[PDB]
């Protein structure tokens, strides 16, 4: 066929009920991370192909980056919880890996106030039980499907995509194939 299973994607043999229908999984210390959200924007294309009634969902991980790396899915708690991933994105993977000007938690924090959140909102929002249950959310996701690498991409806890059997020559190809693959798990 088209689409193969093991080709354009894999089928997990302990499939996860009650997961999210698309569920992308990064860390902002990831170099294919960086490339797939501020180069390849996979996320946004993969949406703007969802077909309609489809939620998708995006978490940060903890197996990069020591520390700093627990500080950040705590920080991406944060921005879910304000909604304000389309604000912090962009600086958090510059401040990471492009001017390597994020050193600690104090420096994370600094990414959020340049884009306007409020310090003490910010602060309540870190502190928050709120935040607490959005990082085990993040934890229990990751840990349900056994995950060991990022970046990736679930559909519907039953599928994962195999981005390395794709034509890289071309990005904008390959971004659509792995938009039109997303597309295709969720018609499944």
């Amino acid at each position: 066929a088209q689409y193969e299973d093991g080709k354009q994607y894999t089928t997990l043999e302990k499939p996860v009920a009650g997961a999210p229908q698309v569920l992308e999984f990064f860390s902002f210390f990831c170099p294919h991370c960086y490339q797939f959200e501020e180069v390849l924007h996979i996320s946004d294309n993969v949406k703007k192909k969802l077909p309609e009634g489809v939620k998708m969902t995006k978490y940060h991980v903890n197996f990069m980056g020591g520390d700093l790396g627990k500080d950040l899915t705590q920080a991406w708690a944060v921005a879910m919880a304000l909604g304000v991933e389309d604000k912090v994105t962009v600086p958090l993977f510059e401040g990471v890996q492009k001017t390597q000007t994020i050193r600690s938690a104090s420096d994370i924090r600094d990414v959020f106030i340049n884009a306007g959140i409020k310090g003490e909102e910010y602060d309540a929002a870190w502190n928050s039980f709120v935040v607490k249950s959005l990082v085990a959310q993040q934890e229990k996701a990751a840990a349900d499907v056994q995950l060991r690498g990022v970046p990736a991409m679930f559909v519907n806890g039953k599928y994962q995509l195999n981005p390395q059997g794709m034509d890289t020559s071309n990005m904008d190809v390959f971004v659509q194939q792995y938009a039109d693959t997303v597309k295709y798990l969720s018609e499944k």
